[PDB]
DNA sequence: CCGACTGCGCATCAGC
DNA sequence: GCTGATGCGC
DNA sequence: GTCGG
């Protein structure tokens, strides 16, 4: 990667602002600058050259100059030496522990994996599962395992009702050679924007995946969104596979294209594309694209027959999933 | 100079 | 219980 | 932290 030193710096700065400063717009500004620099096809020689790119302003250009001259950023060197920042950043690596809870735990003297492990009763259910699988959730998933997981999920969904359609999205659908988790978009003709003619549509699928011991834990679960934990089966004498995060999102079948656009991402790609829609007078979510009136009020959903239709409304050339990894 | 920054489901809690 | 934040992770 | 008007 051509500018990895710079993008790593900006990412660590983004994480500092989110986790410690609790400054969500600085976090997003740093992530935006990292993303645009990551796609820039030249090795950056100067902060001024970087400042040409949209999202790199004066302050990041200065940081880039410092990094290029010295190989480091004093601001980050000091953050790394600060105990409270160090503790908060570590605690937020547990799934379910965010900026707020991390800072509250540090106040209470809970500041290490050992402290968490002996204070399990101070964790909510999500945090408790996050701690249990702390090590596993740091491991990435090779695409070859994602293919096995996909096969299980699709076949088990088929056994519940052959009219379900499950689509693995996320980085997998963008063609990545490894993924951080598995994201599954689910549809069924009974659930549309017009009516829900069968209950428990998501529950049935989760239950079947639990039945065959693929889903092992639940982080949260409602009528349309499941977040939990899964594990591939292993063979005789073989070490067990790590536990993996799995998300399942049930979307109205007639809104599949907005939903698969959303769940394919990346997150920054969605953010960039939704920001462009707003400039063009539309708002995009995982359900619909709608015009915005002058009052800022969204209007009726526009018809959508493909992912490209959504690109067309906002006057973007279509981008294949493999080219949305921003 | 400064308002606006993508969008939302599920968990948790406060106030009534 | 309901309603409306706030937190969190997508 | 960045940027459009
Ligand atoms: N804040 C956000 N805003 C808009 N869309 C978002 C979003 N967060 C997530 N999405 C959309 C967009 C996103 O692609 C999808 C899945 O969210 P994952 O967190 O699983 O992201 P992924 O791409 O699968 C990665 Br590379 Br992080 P992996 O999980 O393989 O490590 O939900
Ligand atoms: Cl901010
Ligand atoms: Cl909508
Ligand atoms: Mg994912
Ligand atoms: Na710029
Ligand atoms: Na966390
Ligand atoms: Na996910």
């Amino acid at each position: 990667t051509l500018n990895g030193g710079i993008t790593d710096m900006l990412t660590e700065l983004a994480n500092f602002e989110k986790n410690v400063s609790q400054a969500i717009h600085k976090y997003n500004a740093y992530r935006k600058a990292a993303s645009v620099i990551a796609k820039y096809p030249h090795k950056i020689k100067s902060g001024a050259e970087a400042k040409k790119l949209p999202g790199v302003g004066t302050k990041i250009l200065e940081k880039i100059d410092e990094f290029l001259a010295t190989g480091k950023l004093r601001k980050l060197e000091k953050i790394r030496q600060d105990d409270t920042s160090s503790s908060i950043n570590f605690l937020t690596r547990v799934s379910g522990i965010g900026p707020s809870a991390a800072r509250k735990f540090v106040d209470e003297g809970i500041k290490t994996l050992e402290d968490l492990r002996k204070n399990e009763d101070k964790l909510n259910h999500h945090q408790r599962i996050g701690l249990k699988y702390f090590g596993d959730f740091e491991k990435r998933i090779p695409r070859e395992e994602m293919l096995q997981m996909q096969d299980i999920v699709l076949n088990e969904v088929k056994k519940v009702d052959s009219e379900y359609i499950a689509t693995v999205c996320g980085s997998f659908r963008r063609g990545a050679e490894s993924s951080g988790d598995m994201d599954v978009l689910l549809t069924h003709p009974s659930f549309t924007s017009e009516s829900t003619k069968q209950p428990k549509l998501l529950h049935q699928v989760v239950e079947q995946l639990q039945k065959v011991h693929f889903i092992t834990d639940t982080l949260s679960k409602g009528e349309t969104k499941f977040m939990g934990v899964c594990q591939l089966p292993s063979k005789n004498d073989e070490k067990e596979y790590p536990h993996r995060r799995i998300d399942i999102r049930l979307i109205p079948k007639d809104q599949y294209y907005c939903g698969v656009l959303y769940f394919t991402g990346s997150d920054i790609f969605n953010k960039n594309m939704r920001a462009h829609a707003l400039e063009k007078g539309f708002t995009i979510n995982e359900y619909t694209i709608r015009p915005l009136g002058v009052t800022g009020v969204a209007g009726e959903p526009l018809p959508v027959d493909s992912e490209k239709d959504i690109f067309d409304y906002i006057q973007w050339k279509y981008r294949e999933p493999k080219d949305r990894s921003e």
